[PDB]
């Protein structure tokens, strides 16, 4: 896991405005969660062939597909897979006010069939300690709520939850972890969609997109599911079902 | 339905501001719902003793609980009924993006028992005209998200879509009805909130709360899902279940 065979590629303008493009299959767990329309709302994160991680605000249903592989919305020549949804497992936890506990696991009907573009990103352990500071990649479609139809990188840096209060105040529960206000924006990042740190030559999933700037402000932090504090949850999960 | 025991009475500060609190109980459709802790997180009306409708976007699960009954959410001496809910029917056309659709409906484990404060908004049928211009009322305790703990009402006039797109722009679809921009809030509706219209002595559900400004402003209206735009998949879902 976290090893794209495809390598990413970063520059100097990852970090500032609204980041860059990525190289095509380089984030090979990022998925585009669409409706039966085929309409994109959502992202996700491929754990392993059977399972994608995602924020429980997207309100997946069965009737909706993942589609993995994909770098251009705006194409259908490039090699994509169409994946059914068996069974949606939202955190109990989870509260739609509060928007605390932003989890959801999709358990695919069909497993994908893993590639040089199509592969999982690693999760955390419970106790793996990210610090602030770290610098850390968010990967999405998501400027497309607002404009490039392929998929966008940016780099941005944790906040510790004291600082990341200053912007958000008491919204910021110990289940949440932020990033960014350093120059670049947080909503190349869809709803649900992966923030990635690399840690041993591996990337590992920190933190999944619940919400950022109204205005995409490169001065305001976006705020993530914290997956360390969840990833328990995810395993129990998968090992009962 | 929408001939409440004990009659509203709406005074011209429900017209400014942030609205004025109700008389009890004179709002009997409306209804809490809770998480498993007790924590109120969205609105809904009951619409007879088995069936509440709220909004898609809430995320209602069987594990939450719907509470009928209630004035002030800090009293402990209210005359309240705590529902759980047997299963929940979210309509699927509702996009968690666009939240275009945004209707629910909880069937409830076992009936409520209507009283003089508790019972049943009256529907339009799909082909009722609410006429942009016409004085509706919002009700709530969604002031409490920012503060008073009992239930408020505001007047509010709706808004045709066309004028609502001056507002919101694109994000104004045909299953959405705006109400407010006249000099009072709409933020004392709970997500999944009642916003209702009286016609022939009966108040009939016209909206759904969907979102408002996100600064409460008292010139910015509030976006509701189009109730006659919904009715008929509510009454298809209830005959079919």
């Amino acid at each position: 896991c976290g090893v794209p065979a495809i390598q990413p590629v970063l520059s100097g303008l990852s970090r500032i405005v609204n980041g860059e493009e990525a190289v095509p299959g380089s984030w090979p767990w990022q998925v585009s969660l669409q409706d039966k329309t085929g309409f994109h709302f959502c992202g996700g994160s491929l754990i392993n062939e059977n399972w994608v991680v995602t924020a429980a605000h997207c309100g997946v249903t069965t009737s909706d597909v993942v589609v993995a592989g994909e770098f251009d919305q705006g194409s259908s020549s490039e090699k994509i897979q169409k994946l059914k949804i068996a069974k949606v497992f939202k955190n109990s936890k989870y509260n739609s006010l509060t928007i605390n506990n932003d989890i959801t696991l999709l358990k695919l009907s069909t497993a994908a069939s893993f590639s040089q573009t199509v592969s999982a990103v690693c999760l955390p352990s419970a106790s793996d300690d990210f610090a602030a500071g770290t610098t850390c990649v968010t990967t999405g479609w998501g400027l497309t709520r607002y404009t490039p139809d392929r998929l966008q990188q940016a780099s941005l840096p944790l906040l510790s939850n004291t600082n990341c209060k200053k912007y958000w105040g008491t919204k910021i529960k110990d289940a949440m972890i932020c990033a960014g206000a350093s120059g670049v924006s947080s909503c190349m990042g869809d709803s649900g969609g992966p923030l990635v740190c690399k840690k041993n030559g591996a990337w590992t999933l920190v933190g999944i997109v619940s919400w950022g700037s109204s205005t995409c402000s490169t001065s305001t932090p976006g705020v993530y599911a914290r997956v360390t504090a969840l990833v328990n949850w995810v395993q129990q999960t998968l090992a009962a079902n």
